[PDB]
């Protein structure tokens, strides 16, 4: 599923991400933007064999289980595919696990490279929150 920028704003805001561990709703928005451009579906493979899946691109290295990548950990308890459904509950709660695991919103390089240092709340804009 691709979602439209408002629609998972408000999905986002609804799973409590907005200001989590202070980091405002447009920085969610941007950061699934370029990581996945929206696509739940979004699956991008690795050079070190690993794969990231759905739209916060979330490694199967240590926050999932693939099947298919070495020495990785299972972090999150979940199996990868369960980050490419219709539904982002499973994304979102493995993200918040993600950010509070020392290196605050820096884990997305699409979201270090593009949204760090921005005007975030423009990713906002036009939605009735």
């Amino acid at each position: 599923k691709v979602f439209g920028r408002c629609e998972l704003a408000a999905a986002m805001k609804r799973h409590g991400l907005d200001n989590y561990r202070g980091y405002s709703l447009g920085n969610w928005v941007c950061a699934a933007k370029f990581e996945s451009n929206f696509n739940t579906q979004a699956t991008n493979r690795n050079t070190d064999g690993s794969t990231d899946y759905g739209i916060l691109q979330i490694n199967s290295r240590w926050w999932c289980n693939d099947g298919r990548t070495p020495g990785s950990r299972n972090l999150c308890n979940i199996p990868c595919s369960a980050l490419l459904s219709s539904d982002i509950t499973a994304s979102v709660n493995c993200a918040k696990k993600i950010v509070s695991d020392g290196n605050g919103m820096n884990a997305w390089v699409a979201w270090r490279n593009r949204c760090k240092g921005t005007d975030v709340q423009a990713w906002i804009r036009g939605c009735r929150l």
